[PDB]
């Protein structure tokens, strides 16, 4: 409760680094706040919002998640599961989507954001949805860098998380699009030492990671617990040195101190 700040403050204390994290139990609109409206570089957690563009796109432009691109080995960066499967062949939007939320596939990202016309416009989809906080400056691998003090490619936990909740749980896209977003995030398959390691295994989760440069260790996601409401919950952190180790166990613990009881 109040004993819930004092074990964040500790275990950031304990992590040498700096932690944001923002809580949203939708079950009566109370929220979780540490370091909530302070900026960290999104990293891969950037690709919601991006892969959201491309789904509000769809709502207008009937069978554009079916268009395809083709996959040149020059487009191959420093990230390809399941790209360099193509080289020399093509993908749709809609595999090109799944590649990069699911497997955080960096020359899927860089496809979707040519499909697009640049990171200008992923900001300007965040706008629209009420999101000024939000904004993606370059491609991949750049908008890994996390320079401390740096804005570029920023956003803050309470601003992430109510976004979250505005593109899976409000309004913000059409039914089938929504969908669409839930089943791709909880069929994330780098989520399994973040924030689902703080939980009990029988929750339903859906998830995004992140991870870049000075050991930034993110992880944003909707969580089910059994038949109650559910809660959208961000875990930024980022440390000192530039060439530090991720710590995916910090998000696992953040996790557990806020959901405990939920």
């Amino acid at each position: 409760v109040q004993q819930v700040q004092k074990k964040l403050a500790a275990l950031e204390k304990q992590s040498g680094g700096r932690l944001g994290v923002a809580l949203i139990n939708t079950a009566d609109n109370s929220q979780v706040l540490y370091r909530a409206d302070e900026r960290f570089a999104m990293c891969s957690t950037s690709k919601v919002m991006t892969a959201a563009a491309v789904l509000k796109q769809s709502e207008t432009h009937d069978g554009i998640l079916q268009q395809k691109m083709t996959i040149k080995k020059a487009d191959l960066t420093n990230w390809n599961p399941v790209t360099e499967k193509y080289v020399g062949n093509t993908m749709t939007l809609a595999e090109l989507s799944a590649a990069t939320l699911q497997y955080s596939d960096n020359t899927a990202m860089n496809k979707l954001l040519a499909h697009l016309g640049g990171p200008g416009n992923v900001t300007a989809f965040a706008r629209s949805i009420g999101d000024t906080t939000f904004r993606l400056d370059r491609k991949e691998p750049e908008l890994n860098t996390a320079i401390p003090g740096d804005e570029r490619d920023t956003t803050s936990p309470l601003a992430m998380a109510k976004s979250l909740r505005k593109l899976t749980l409000g309004d913000a896209l059409a039914g089938p699009q929504r969908a669409q977003l839930v089943d791709w995030l909880k069929g994330n398959t780098t989520g399994g030492q973040s924030i689902r390691a703080g939980l009990p295994a029988h929750w339903v989760v859906g998830d995004k990671t992140g991870a870049g440069d000075y050991g930034t260790t993110n992880d944003i996601a909707v969580i089910w617990p059994e038949d109650r409401a559910p809660l959208v919950l961000v875990t930024y952190f980022t440390q000192p040195q530039q060439d530090a180790k991720w710590r995916k166990d910090v998000l696992a613990a953040a996790a557990k101190i806020v959901t405990e009881g939920k």
